[PDB]
């Protein structure tokens, strides 16, 4: 029965949004007491999971760097299981893992369109939750592979449902967010609505919550298909609709998923994860 103020002090970061109107914390560098949390979670003997997909040349371009950096920086001090989904196991980089890390690899079907590779993750993650992850971990993160951990990404990020503020939009007004705006899409969010723009590169929660996130997003994806529409930002559009309806119980600041193309402004104090430069001419095979 951890209490928010046990570990979270919004006053340490007075110039950024630290609490939502539904009283979920927005976790910024300086606001969290990791020691308090490491002790608490170690006493419950938690395990944390991490899913990552790499299909096609995303394997060679990003998977090693992702996993090497995750080994070093993700939930250090707690058992972690990396679940790696690839279309060709023969190209899996098999790095050395450190204390309290282990992994397993699964072969998946490569979808033809990169858009569908990205969106089908929703289906696949749920399948894996039901079959095994629910029995293996207390919390799970689902992440894009095209990014690199830069510093500690620890238990301060854990919660029932966890969303990532997207780096380019965190100070914007909702009517500037790139939600899907066509009412024919299941991902539709009208003008005048919206809390934040969440990044689909990182989301998480307990296995139960992540099952519901992924299942509801995939239902939307499938519905759109039947209506011959494809959301503007694919699974991210659906994820944003989900989290509008089912508010996240924790949000991570853009420090947890930063685009250095923006530079490094005052609000980004310690970067925990950075985007890789895009290489679509090589890693994608369709428009
Ligand atoms: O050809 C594909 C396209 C997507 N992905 C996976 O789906 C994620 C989402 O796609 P992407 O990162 O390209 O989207 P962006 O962040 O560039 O919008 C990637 O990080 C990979 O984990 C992949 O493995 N191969
Ligand atoms: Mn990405």
């Amino acid at each position: 029965k951890l209490k928010l103020s046990d570990w979270f002090n919004p006053f340490k970061r007075p110039e950024v949004v630290t609490m939502t109107k539904w009283k979920a914390p927005v976790v910024w560098e300086g606001t969290y007491n990791r020691a308090v949390l490491d002790n608490y979670y170690a006493k419950q003997k938690i395990t944390v999971g991490l899913t990552v997909f790499a299909v096609g040349r995303y394997i060679e371009h990003y998977l090693e760097e992702f996993l090497t950096s995750a080994n070093k920086h993700f939930m250090v001090g707690h058992p972690v299981i990396f679940y790696i989904m690839v279309d060709d196991v023969s190209r899996m980089p098999l790095i050395e893992l450190g204390p309290l890390r282990s992994f397993k690899v699964f072969k998946i079907k490569p979808e033809k369109r990169w858009q569908d590779i990205s969106m089908m993750r929703m289906k696949t993650i749920g399948e894996h939750i039901v079959a095994h992850i629910q029995h293996e971990v207390d919390f799970l993160f689902c992440m894009d592979v095209d990014q690199v951990f830069q510093d500690k990404f620890g238990v301060e990020t854990l919660g029932e449902s966890v969303a990532q503020l997207q780096a380019w939009w965190y100070k914007a007004d909702p009517n500037d967010f790139t939600y899907e705006r066509r009412k024919e899409s299941a991902a539709y969010i009208p003008f005048g609505e919206g809390d934040f723009y969440y990044h689909a590169a990182i989301f998480g929660g307990t296995p139960t919550q992540v099952l519901n996130i992924t299942q509801e997003c995939f239902k939307g994806i499938l519905k759109d298909k039947k209506n011959d529409i494809e959301a503007q930002w694919h699974d991210e559009s659906h994820l944003n609709k989900y989290f509008l309806l089912n508010k996240p119980t924790k949000i991570l600041s853009p420090e947890y998923c930063w685009d250095y193309h923006i530079g490094l402004p005052a609000d980004i104090k310690l970067v925990k994860m950075s985007w890789q430069t895009k290489e679509y001419n090589v890693v994608r095979n369709n428009v």
